[PDB]
């Protein structure tokens, strides 16, 4: 087998060591100023940008495929280590904005509210600029993580309604399209109930389950409820359905409509089409994986024949492309349930989802990393997830919908440490690295609501270039170390802090790896590695490149400024 999980890349990528930065998109550079034109999406009626644009915390702050691209072309993520970018999805998302209810206007920056499987969003770019993109990432060795959802669509929104017509938009909708703020009232614009036939160009009922009008609901909750209202795919349904009214519609006032059907042709289920059109996606330009959002909430047998179409069209595209960047990656197409509050314990996600991981969220906060605990922690995860093939998580400490941890200098610095140490995946969601802040502005609302405290754009500007010091350090570490991630937890005697081992020993994989975390600083931390190294083996401090051999277990480094010593063989 190949199963996502099962043998280390040419490369040395795997996704049992997955480093994922979770970039949303439109936070990441503006790399075309061109691309904050799309749609109309920020213009006003005389197509000027509005004043506040790029600062209002849910409009499109213009970050695209161009400045991710740019972004990979200065190499920011190749300074950390990171080897999987998870972008917000960039198939063609929803064009308008939902009201946030924190009054501002929430665009889709992040990339969950779908329109169309098939085209790119302009805002984030062309399909070339997206090819650019793969192509660089994966020229990069980044795998592209899709970020996809097969759940639900995009909410609808004034723009979409008014380009497609589907829906109904009130009066005074269109104006909306021009406000930034206080633009809670714009769903009072929008009629999501007087006819089954406006709603009926939108997807069909044969394709939505929601309140729309028709497009009767699911049946309850997890796999047949609309999730934060997001209307949700009957991926449950065997039944045959044609592509849904609004893309006839689309695909019409462009003229690749019948170039479409010819590929896709008329009938399918929608898990077949969702399979078929998200799969092209693989098929097309090789995307290497999908975080499938809200896995939790539509069925596994569903969520089983997408990754055998998105297997299939990546052996495809494998197929198509050879020599292309990433045509002769081989783990087969890897995909990831954010199984909300998910622990470690292998469940059905793993067989009947056929998900290679899901999202671990015992680490929210670094609770399960206060140096009176992470010294279990890594012990209880690798022995679940490392053992068992099929079976991996993907901790994170902070998300777009979590938490964003901040406290003192040491705190970052600690936690940034004990944090990327983590068995399994870790997502490194952006400036973290950076000491991001929350965005100035309406209250937190993370703990899984909108998380737009924890979205505030990147701030370039103010970079904490200690705090990235540690990040890069770390994520570099992490990157180079499989077993980091893939390997089994040794607990390790040291003077000071928390230290631990770890090795993997499959597919050839053949690592092994050490840290300590909080070490006290300037200091010698003799911690007893004779579990992973025997006594003349060397260590490198690859925080500083110091080496120090071990000596009757112990290894004497300076912890440095911020003692954290990561332990490498060299």
């Amino acid at each position: 087998s190949t199963a996502a999980g099962s043998l280390v890349e040419d490369d040395g990528f795997t996704w049992d060591n997955a480093n994922v930065y979770f970039l949303l998109t439109d936070r990441f550079k503006n790399g075309n100023t061109a691309n904050d034109h799309s749609y109309g999406r920020t213009l006003d009626k005389d197509g000027k940008p509005l004043e506040g644009w790029d600062t209002n915390p849910g409009t499109f702050h213009g970050g695209d495929f161009a400045g991710v691209t740019q972004s990979i072309e200065e190499g920011y993520f190749d300074n950390l280590g990171v080897n999987a970018i998870w972008i917000s999805a960039p198939y063609e998302q929803t064009h308008g904005y939902c009201d946030s209810g924190k009054g501002f206007a929430h665009y889709s920056y992040h990339g969950y509210y779908v329109l169309d499987y098939t085209e790119t969003d302009a805002n984030f770019g062309t399909k070339e600029e997206f090819k650019t993109l793969v192509d660089t990432a994966h020229e990069h060795g980044i795998r592209v993580i899709m970020d996809i959802v097969m759940n639900h669509t995009g909410y609808n929104t004034v723009a979409d309604m008014e380009q497609f017509g589907f829906g109904t938009l009130l009066d005074g909708a269109l104006d909306f399209k021009y406000k930034l703020t206080d633009v809670g009232e714009v769903n009072d614009h929008i009629d999501y109930k007087t006819s089954e036939e406006d709603w009926g160009k939108w997807w069909s009922n044969d394709w939505i389950r929601s309140g729309l009008p028709g497009y009767t609901e699911g049946a309850g909750g997890d796999l047949t409820m609309s999730l934060s209202g997001l209307p949700d795919f009957r991926t449950e349904q065997t039944k045959d359905v044609t592509i849904p009214p609004i893309l006839k519609t689309k695909w019409t006032q462009e003229g690749t409509y019948a170039q479409k059907l010819a590929k896709y042709g008329d009938k399918n289920t929608v898990t077949g089409y969702l399979s078929t059109w998200l799969s092209e996606w693989v098929r097309e330009y090789g995307v290497d994986g999908f975080r499938c959002d809200t896995a939790k909430h539509v069925d596994k047998a569903s969520w089983n024949q997408l990754k055998q179409a998105c297997v299939s069209a990546l052996r495809e595209w494998r197929s198509n492309n050879k020599g292309k960047a990433g045509a002769d990656w081989k783990e087969d197409f890897w995909m990831t349930g954010e199984h909300w509050d998910h622990g470690v314990g292998y469940d059905t996600y793993y067989s009947e989802g056929g998900f290679d991981s899901m999202i671990n969220f015992a680490v929210t906060g670094g609770g399960a990393l206060a140096s009176g605990s992470v010294a279990n922690t890594y012990q209880g995860y690798a022995d679940k997830i490392n053992t068992k093939e099929g079976f991996n998580v993907l901790s994170f400490m902070s998300s777009h919908d979590e938490t964003l941890t901040r406290g003192d200098e040491n705190t970052m610095l600690y936690n940034a440490a004990a944090f990327l140490l983590l068995p399994g995946g870790v997502q490194i969601f952006y400036g973290d690295e950076t000491n991001r802040p929350l965005y100035p502005g309406v209250a937190f609302d993370g703990y899984g609501g909108s998380g737009h405290a924890l979205r505030s754009d990147m701030n370039w500007n103010d970079m904490d270039k200690t705090l990235l010091a540690q990040w890069q350090k770390v994520g570099q570490f992490r990157n180079k170390h499989v077993s980091i991630g893939a390997g089994a937890n040794v607990k390790l005697s040291a003077t000071s802090g928390v230290a631990f081992g770890r090795t993997y020993d499959k597919n050839g994989v053949t690592d092994q790896a050490a840290a300590v975390i909080g070490c006290n600083k300037n200091s010698s931390v003799t911690v007893d590695v004779s579990t992973l190294w025997e006594d003349g083996s060397y260590v490198i401090n690859t925080y500083d490149n110091s080496s120090s051999v071990v000596t009757d277990g112990k290894v004497t480094f300076n912890s440095g400024v911020n003692g954290t010593i990561l332990m490498e063989n060299a």
